[PDB]
């Protein structure tokens, strides 16, 4: 089998993608955004604290005829930026670009952080991360990747995230007609539960590319590109009256710049990331300072190639026994 759906980003810069799952029977479609940093597939619900809900669609397991109660299993999870979210599960049947899985566990939230309720465009989140990191106790969940591996053409997903514009999620096949040129495979670290591979290097501009190793993770559900601080002070010196904000909380610069490309290596390739995809706009309604998309990861303890990074390139999630990363021009 093989499942093909189109993600969206939420808004005008690209803060995140949405994809529609259809989840119970009827079908009630969520929005919800495909995140390779974790590993819970959650969702606003009828269970949620009312006061937290503000827009979002909700899934009522109630008015599914294939929801069951897991009976005891509870959820909770915390995100890097602080958000919170936890509940209780069932399991129902979850369908993504149609591919179904029987039997997923879907989390049903009891109660969201503030930051959820404020976004009414995010249903709940999809984690495609390895299933050890899965939070439901006492008996961990495998998420909807992991379900639906053995069913698949080939034990694969596919990030194709767009500029200012939809993308593609693939699940059990490669689009050859997606990316140019090749793909490059590059080797993964499950140790911390995360796709962990290591990039071979930098370039800003056009300048000379930094032969160096970069431990970091692939995951579409950050925003920015977070990385070392030698290598983010070597990019934003290239743009004049750019500086580290704490006040702001990273690096920002001048409206009125044009903003250098940044390269990273994934073997002996390069992906480009253009100057543009860098810029996420003015820092408040009509400033003229705006906020940098590479920022340093010191405070994080983990550089994560993030959605900016990602964005540029097309990209594999090889799920087979020994996993792997690929990525490829596009
Ligand atoms: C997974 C989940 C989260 C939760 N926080 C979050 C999620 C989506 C967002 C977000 C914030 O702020 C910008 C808009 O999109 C953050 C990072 N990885
Ligand atoms: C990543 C979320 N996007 C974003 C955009 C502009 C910002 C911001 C964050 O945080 C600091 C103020 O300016």
């Amino acid at each position: 089998s093989t499942g093909s759906a189109t993600t969206t980003p939420i808004d005008s810069l690209d803060d995140a993608y949405i994809t529609p799952v259809q989840i119970g029977t009827p079908a009630q479609t969520l929005n919800l955004d495909f995140d390779t940093g974790s590993s819970d597939l959650w969702v606003f619900s009828s269970e949620t604290t009312a006061s937290e809900v503000d827009g979002q669609t909700i899934y009522t397991p109630s008015k599914s005829t294939t929801a069951k109660l897991l009976s005891g299993a509870t959820w909770s999870i915390s995100y890097g930026d602080g958000s919170s979210s936890s509940g209780d599960v069932y399991t129902d049947t979850v369908s993504v670009g149609g591919l179904t899985v029987t039997g997923q566990a879907v989390e049903s939230a009891k109660k969201v952080s503030s930051s959820f309720t404020e976004d009414s465009t995010i249903d709940g989140l999809l984690g495609l991360a390895f299933s050890t990191l899965n939070t439901v106790s006492p008996t961990q969940q495998k998420t909807f990747f992991d379900n639906a591996k053995a069913s698949l053409d080939s034990p694969v997903f596919t990030a194709d995230l767009g500029y200012h514009a939809p993308g593609t999620y693939n699940f059990g096949f490669i689009d050859t007609t997606a990316y140019t040129g090749s793909i490059t495979y590059t080797a993964v670290s499950t140790k911390q539960g995360f796709w962990e591979w290591t990039s071979t290097g930098y370039a800003v501009g056009s300048g000379t590319f930094k032969s160096t190793s970069i431990d970091g993770i692939a995951d579409t559900g950050t925003t920015l590109l977070y990385l070392p601080a030698t290598v983010v002070s070597a990019y934003w010196a290239q743009v004049s009256g750019a500086k580290s904000s704490s006040s702001v909380g990273g690096y920002v610069f001048p409206c009125s710049a044009t903003l250098p490309s940044f390269t990273f290596g994934v073997g002996s390739a390069r992906i480009v990331i253009p100057g543009d995809y860098i810029d996420f706009g003015p820092i408040s309604t009509g400033s003229s300072s705006c906020f940098g998309g590479i920022q340093s990861s010191a405070g994080i303890g983990i550089n994560i190639f993030g959605d900016v990074a990602l964005k540029a390139a097309f990209v594999v999630f090889n799920g087979a026994t020994t996993p792997t990363l690929g990525f490829a021009s596009k």
